[PDB]
């Protein structure tokens, strides 16, 4: 009870602290109360692991580059049934538990949805009893904090482990060494890898609770150390723990540098050592292992498996191929081709030069097959060989994948299908069964329970609580469809949340928000797929219509566009800086006024969107047709009150099939307008005249309108819009503008507003990563939620 | 108590390990214990600082770059009172506490003397009560564990911290930025030091608990933070936390290296900047602020708190430089030219420009007035200023640490003298007072409660336990002189060390120990002027003698030299090998067997020193006259129970006062023997002539007979021996296996060799270091033992 809390508290604070209240600092409380909670932990924690090493049941490991996890206090608390015991014990104490639960760090390693798709995986496979396991990299640096600087992005390495993690725990009896380089010997007795560079894996443990049932499973990252000058020799032990020392900031992107291969490979060689480890305590082998894998990221792991088998387990490769494809199964997470990982079969070969060999000849026996069916069809072979002799040869990471594997998943119906029946035609064509679709989705604990306590206060008030754990439970908030009071207590909610996320916004930026205007809300990372620019064409258009008529009905808006871009990304940052200066130009003009405010969320990061996502009217998603693979960020804020203006595109192609696609604003080119509009030929410049209210907006920003002191500062956006935009953006903004009013409409009759929200909450129940895990448990890994 | 000492325990293996007794790792319980005994520490630290804060005594302040501390969990536990029942509760536990304790890490942030003297001044400043803090650098990697291969001394990272040190507390709330490089500015405000590069300065606290007295003081260790390519600039992070990287690895020898000069102004930066933070918490700063600087290292620290003082506060010149000298006090350590502290001005120009500037002044100031004392003496100012214009200019470290101080001491009466009257005459016979002697000290709770507690024991069984708080207490075993029983008891006690030793030398080499053997043992780093090669010259001229006459009767030794050498000393490594191909020649001969063994002690640390010291019989203190400032190995020895063989040096001759130049086997020549020796010049071909049983030695070592497949490979020793020896190996080589004789001849009569061996006991009360500390107590800091 809370008094066990606090005497807790106070043990930790003196003996882990060794602090008094007369001296203990916010971070020293912060870090009493984690340890506090964190002692829940353990007993369910033990319990857990040894529960499945005695009933053995086959076990998940979810490999992947990142884990978006955010903060841990909170979300803890909560699936352990202690928020309200230690909110008290904490009150009682004198002090502030939301001021304590600010300190607390976000663990960024990840870089938008993939990584936070882990995540939500992760609480979601606790939850369903599944004997799950997380293994990813431990890096020292994540995701950079963004701050804003004359209008632009800035950098700032995230030294999230400065001041120590309570939530990981060191299992130095587990650490393993990894091998690099060196060289391949044919001999009598096989094939060596020998001469090569060793750098040690030592694993670190997280405690993953389910929600309120006794279960706490592991994410075991893994953090790289070393195994002529003395000084210097020592110094130099940093090259090699370089390999997890920072998470590469990339979204949709691929980049070909060696450390990111490094650290591929690295993540992949531990997890694979430590799961056999683990297994022999191999006919069976996949009938206790799953693999899954997140992208082709960890696409090393197919080879290294087999590698293993057959260097040192002396298996036949026959049987080691089999046990393999039985093991992993791949997730198709893009589309972009700029994003596919090519890896130049040079760096490879100079780094793994026994993983090449092992390619080549997964790629030998896997090209047989094909002219030992289509005996003729030659622009076949090279058309599915995981090998590109296109000038510089590289390996096509994916269809290393495919073949690896025993099935393929996308992450939405529309993109499953794309590549399924287009992207690998080939491939779906001779192993039908082996594509699957999988649709995203989110975790109702963080993404409700924790971010909206309000609501999720509302729906267990009108239908029990039962919906946490089944959110299809949410359909029944259909009843309360014609009742007003439930309408009103419903926008109240909302409204809550946007005034307490206003005096954030107040602190952290100096504008005056007017709290009953409509929070239109794009987040997310940026880049020209996502269109922040399309909403920035329209925030403009917005600012020029008040100009022309300062007296015209207008329903007020606060337009927050946030997101980080990758360093690397000159498009992107443009972009930032085009919003961050229209933002000036209207926050300060005196005619708008409260009429309409711009704001740039800076650091645009996991904790934050459980901030303003609660506090939002309209959600902003989008993206070109058939780009957005799936999207997570629309289920969020569809799960949190919020109407939806988008495309149909990834998931929210489904969002609409599920609430009604009268019941979300839908807009733009559709998959096939995308197609059409390409065989044509796209010419903006068409649009740029056709389209007056565009005209001017362009103009604005070309002719200096924004920029005053540079002039000529945005051309390149201009270059690109006009004839290097393949994502189409002045193709969408007719409708899309015509949409926006339309979105205004309704807001003016709070009733009907209102009225669609609960019909959007109310399906969203089809969203939960509940779903999606026992979707993936039942037909992928083929293990049973306990 | 011992139930709730394990039930303390068991609640630290779940709670702080995760464990449980049939998963738990050696290293968890380790990890559990010291957490157990951690605890014990809070209540009393938390009030010692308080008590400090609240009645502000004078505070003092030992700043040092090396801090040898050793492990840490038996030292807590003896000084708590806790040792007896610990022991039983682990034991109750079914566990081996000696088997846990092995498990932890020496702090091995020091070289050898230096260092070590440090760590048992924290400990004796703590056992008196006084308000006194050790500032240093936390090296995440100390001194390199040492390794013989083929011979050779290897060199491997001590990566200490690897699985965390639960003696050490993170004080995130005082780190300090640290500023490097940029330029200077001189404006109508003041000067202003601009540009600066910044590096962060976090400090790490470890408790330092007194001997049964309810004082735990603090010992802060630095450790540095960082505050293009944006992957390569987070990497490039690196480049300033390499400056808390790794502790150089010289003893007694200046090198002259950027990155070493970081060290220093780093550790120099953020301790005064701590210090003045904590006084304002300036007139009469110096008498509540004492700083001792250990050696020239921190130097430093002079123009660093003039700056503060100047640039900072504002104050005139006049003022702080009068504060200044009344706050430093320095003691020198070292004689040898080749060790001396002299920084190029342009390295420190580049790197800390205002403090040259400083030095400068402070330079000018004292100049002009040696000019306003003596208008004439042109040489005399050259002689004295803090630079040196001979070729490259340079600062003299020493003088500028004279000057800024109000004492300087010596370690040993004879040093000291040296000191005072030789090489710095110029300087002390213009501030007489200013130069003291402080002969060094040991502490008697590791050197003898701690590593041997048999004596400690039989000690205390017959004079009481009052001399574990002062050692001068120890007179009293003078009244067992003719006590036969006492006598039988005290050789016993010394033969169960050697048989607990001989067991482990037993395991880690193979080699069969004679019990019975008398232990020779030479343990120190390995240097010239120490030299091991003496001792070495000797044991291969018993071996010969063995030889010629395998029949006469021989008291058997076993001769154990241990000691790392500094990487880039070419000399001493040579001696290594050369000692090692000496030892397998003697230890492989079928006519010595069991009447002569050679070791060479591996990886030479301070815990195993707390091993093979109360195992010793005769104790190797054989340094040149005039090279050994003091020594703290002979101490050791002296009060655990051996002989010393040795010359007139360093604190060798205060051994002799205390017990009776006639219990100690001094040897070869003396201070002022090698002054005469000099004048004359010495010629090392001489005495190989006159002494046959040298020629011999010297012509199998140069001709291979310890070398076989490399005949000349040693010719780099007989070079330098020959014609390059500053430290006169021949010259003593006679007197030397003189002495040696007459040392067997004792040891064949137990009676007398143990009657001996009881007055040096009942002498060592002298070298406690509590003795050490109340004189610079009260001649230097002016600071009241509690
Ligand atoms: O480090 C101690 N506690 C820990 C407590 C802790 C552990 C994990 C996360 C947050 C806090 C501590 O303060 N930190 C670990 C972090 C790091 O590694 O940077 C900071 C500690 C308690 C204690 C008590 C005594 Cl008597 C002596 C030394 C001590 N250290
Ligand atoms: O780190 C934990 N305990 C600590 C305990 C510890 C602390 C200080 C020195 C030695 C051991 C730990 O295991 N280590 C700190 C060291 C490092 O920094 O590498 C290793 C820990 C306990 C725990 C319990 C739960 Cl339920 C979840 C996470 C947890 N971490
Ligand atoms: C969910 C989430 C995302 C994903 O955004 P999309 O709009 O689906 O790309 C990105 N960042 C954070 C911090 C998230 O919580
Ligand atoms: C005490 C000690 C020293 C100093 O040895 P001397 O022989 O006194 O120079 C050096 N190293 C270690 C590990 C010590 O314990
Ligand atoms: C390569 C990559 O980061 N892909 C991202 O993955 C998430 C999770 O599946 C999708 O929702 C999203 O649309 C997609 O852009
Ligand atoms: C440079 C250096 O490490 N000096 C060493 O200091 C210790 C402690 O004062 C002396 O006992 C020793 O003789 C001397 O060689």
């Amino acid at each position: 009870n809370v008094a066990e809390l606090k005497k807790s508290f106070n043990r930790h604070l003196h003996f882990t602290l060794v602090k008094d209240r007369n001296v203990a600092t916010t971070r020293d409380y912060y870090f009493a109360l984690a340890h506090t909670v964190r002692d829940h932990l353990v007993g369910r924690w033990i319990r857990t692991q040894q529960h499945y090493y005695d009933k053995c049941p086959k076990r998940v490991y979810y490999l992947s580059l990142e884990f978006y996890m955010g903060r841990t206090l909170q979300n803890t608390m909560i699936n352990l049934g202690l928020q309200n015991a230690c909110d008290e014990a904490i009150y009682q104490l004198g002090l502030d538990i939301e001021e304590l639960e600010e300190i607390e760090e976000d663990a960024g390693l990840g870089n938008g949805g993939l990584g936070r798709l882990a995540a939500c995986f992760l609480d979601s496979m606790a939850t369903l009893g599944l004997a799950a396991y997380g293994y990813g990299i431990r890096y020292e640096y994540g995701i950079f904090n963004q701050k804003i600087r004359d209008g632009w992005q800035v950098e700032e390495a995230d030294d999230w482990l400065r001041y120590g993690n309570p939530w990981e725990k060191s299992r130095p009896e587990f650490m393993l060494p990894v091998h690099f380089y060196g060289k391949v010997e044919h001999t009598n007795t096989g094939t060596k890898w020998i001469d090569t560079q060793v750098v040690l894996a030592l694993p670190y443990d997280t405690p993953v609770p389910g929600y309120m049932n006794n279960t706490v499973n592991t994410m075991r990252l893994w953090s790289a150390r070393a195994p002529g000058d003395y000084i210097q020799a020592v110094l130099d032990r940093n090259l090699a723990e370089n390999i997890s020392r920072v998470l590469y900031p990339n979204d949709n992107f691929f980049e070909g540098k060696e450390l990111r291969l490094k650290q591929e490979y690295f993540v992949v060689a531990a997890t694979l050592q430590d799961i056999i480890r683990r297994f022999k305590a191999f006919d069976a082998f996949p009938d206790q292992v799953a693999i899954q894998l997140n992208d082709t990221h960890p696409a090393l792991a197919i080879p290294e498996l087999m590698r293993i088998f057959v260097d040192i387990e002396k298996l036949p490769w026959s049987k080691a191929w089999e046990l393999t494809q039985k093991t992993f199964a791949y997730t198709n997470h893009t589309v972009l081709p700029e994003a596919l990982e090519r890896w130049p079969v040079d760096l490879v070969e100079k780094l793994l030069p026994r993983h090449l060999e092992i390619i080549y000849e997964i790629n030998q026996k896997h090209l047989d097959r094909i002219v030992a069916l289509f005996p003729k069809d030659v622009d076949r072979l090279r058309r599915m060989s995981l090998i590109e002799e296109e000038g510089s040869k590289r390996i096509n990471m994916a269809h290393l994948c495919i073949v690896g594997s025993h099935a393929v998943n996308g992450v939405a119906k529309i993109h499953s299908d794309i590549v399924k029946t287009k992207v690998f035609k080939d491939f779906s064509e001779l192993e039908p069964d082996k594509f699957q679709n999988k649709t995203n989705g989110i975790t109702p604990r963080r993404w409700l329970l924790l971010c909206n306590p309000g609501l999720a206060e509302l729906i267990a008030e009108k239908i029990g609580e039962d919906y946490v754990k089944d959110l299809s439970q949410l359909t029944k908030l259909h009843s309360f469809l014609g009742d007003d009071v439930f309408l009103r207590e419903l926008a109240k909610v909302k409204q809550e949340n946007k005034l307490k996320f206003s005096q954030f916004l107040e602190t952290e930026y100096k504008v005056k928000i007017n709290p009953s205007s409509m929070f239109d809300v794009q987040v997310k990372r940026i880049h020209e797929y996502k269109r922040q620019l399309l909403n920035c064409l329209h925030v403009i258009t917005m600012y020029n219509r008040i100009k022309k008529d300062p007296k015209k009905l207008f329903v007020p808006r606060t337009v927050i566009i946030g997101g980080k871009a990758a360093p690397g990304y000159h498009m992107a940052k443009m972009i930032i800086k085009l919003i961050t200066s229209v933002a000036d130009v209207v926050n300060n003009d005196p005619m708008v006024g409260s009429k309409l405010k711009v704001i740039f969320l800076e650091n645009y990061r996991v904790s934050l969107a459980e901030k303003v996502i609660p506090a939002t009217d309209l959600s902003e998603q989008i993206s070109t047709a058939g780009t957005e693979a799936s999207g997570t960020g629309n289920m969020k804020f569809m799960l949190n009150g919020a109407l939806t203006i988008g495309t149909m595109d990834g998931a929210n192609v489904e969002m609409a099939e599920e609430a009604g696609e009268e019941n979300l604003f839908i807009f733009g080119m559709r998959i096939d307008d995308v197609a059409a509009l390409d065989k044509k030929g796209y010419e903006a410049k068409e649009y740029y005249e056709a389209l007056p209210e565009l005209k001017l907006v362009i103009d604005q920003i070309d002719n200096g309108f924004f920029s005053p002191k540079q002039p000529d500062l945005f051309k390149d956006i201009i270059n690109m819009l006009f004839y290097h935009d393949r994502f189409k953006v002045f193709a969408d903004y007719e409708a899309y503008v015509k949409c926006q009013d339309k979105v205004s409409q309704l807001y003016m009759n709070p009733k009907a507003w209102n009225t669609m929200v609960l019909k959007n909450i109310a399906a969203s129940g089809k969203f939960s990563s509940d779903r999606t895990i026992k979707e993936y448990a039942q037909n992928i890994w083929n293990v049973e939620p306990s």
